[PDB]
């Protein structure tokens, strides 16, 4: 792929389910001036990905507080996204959300950011933090069966904040 | 780039370290086949982060040896430079004795096989790479120098990797 640690990390322009349950097209560069957090899951209607979704989206309070804005990406169609989060979830949907879910149908932003399982079509378990200035920071990609922390990417937003100010602080 | 790729072998390399006995050995990472081994890479010796970094993963190996993992480190250092912080006493901002063994990296060919050398600085970023007993690359992370890793989330997901290895077999 594209993603290099240090560099722009490469935009992207995709349909999104919006938390208001509406499609909306939406761009990495649309949160310049924010942290991003970016993660792939594979599929939708699959038994990793509802947790980590979920507890992304139930704690982007915390994201927020760190002025960092979680999206979530999958190869499946924008339409897929909003069958699971209308589905209940006491059956075993999404429910409503609080983060945007891109649909990556072409497959060419798990590309660009190195993580598409090419024997198989769908992304890997990636996850990026990118900057406010659009730097990309870090780079996570885990193999299709183990899930991510949200409390460690929670530590890692912060932790990059944290140093990008050293040096700028009051000299008192 | 690189060729650390999720779900193919892991590149292999041979190189020299400074094993836990305080003595150089050339080691390959074949070398633990039957084993998971976590790989991770610090920029250099004789810093600030890294230091913190190393002693942990070295204070806390038996919670590896519990779950049949090998930590290895590496960087760029000569085999002299990693023996020359293994002998200076934590106490004087050393390393002090070790239970990992730290690979020298002189040629920077082991970073860019995996992908994560600072180009321009001949340096590697914070990468580490979660290697199963069968040779194949199952997680790869990569930090930005500031930001250090932790050994908690590393242990989460090699237990996680081992669980999921349970019902995952390609082989009954
Ligand atoms: C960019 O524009 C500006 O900064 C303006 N000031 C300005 O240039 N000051 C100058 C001349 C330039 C900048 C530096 C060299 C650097 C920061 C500075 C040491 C410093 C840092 C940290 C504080 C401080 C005092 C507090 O009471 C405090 O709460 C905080 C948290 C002080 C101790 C006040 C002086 C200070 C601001 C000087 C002084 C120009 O109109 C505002
Ligand atoms: C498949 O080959 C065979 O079973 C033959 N038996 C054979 O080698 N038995 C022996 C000698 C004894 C049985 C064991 C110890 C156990 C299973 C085994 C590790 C293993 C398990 C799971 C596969 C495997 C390779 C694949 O390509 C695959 O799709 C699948 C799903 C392999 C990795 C091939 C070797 C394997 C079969 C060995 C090898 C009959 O022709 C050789």
């Amino acid at each position: 792929g594209n993603a290099k640690i240090g560099h722009p990390a490469p935009n992207f322009k995709a349909t999104a389910v919006m938390p208001d349950g509406q499609f909306k097209d939406i761009s990495l560069s649309d949160y310049k001036g924010k942290y991003v957090v970016f993660f792939f899951y594979p599929l939708d209607f699959t038994f990793v990905s509802p947790t980590e979704i979920i507890a992304f989206s139930d704690r982007a309070e915390e994201f927020k507080k760190l002025n960092c804005q979680v999206i979530g990406a999958s190869v499946d169609s924008h339409f897929s996204h909003l069958a699971w989060v209308n589905t209940p979830k006491k059956q075993g949907g999404l429910g409503p959300m609080n983060i945007p879910l891109v649909s990556d149908p072409k497959r060419t932003i798990a590309q660009d950011y190195g993580v598409l399982k090419a024997d198989e079509g769908i992304s890997f378990r990636g996850l990026f933090i990118i900057d406010d200035k659009g730097i990309l920071r870090q780079i996570t990609v885990n193999d299709l069966p183990v899930g991510r922390s949200v409390d460690e990417t929670l530590r890692l937003v912060q932790a990059f904040q944290f140093t990008d100010k050293h040096g700028e602080v009051c000299p008192a």
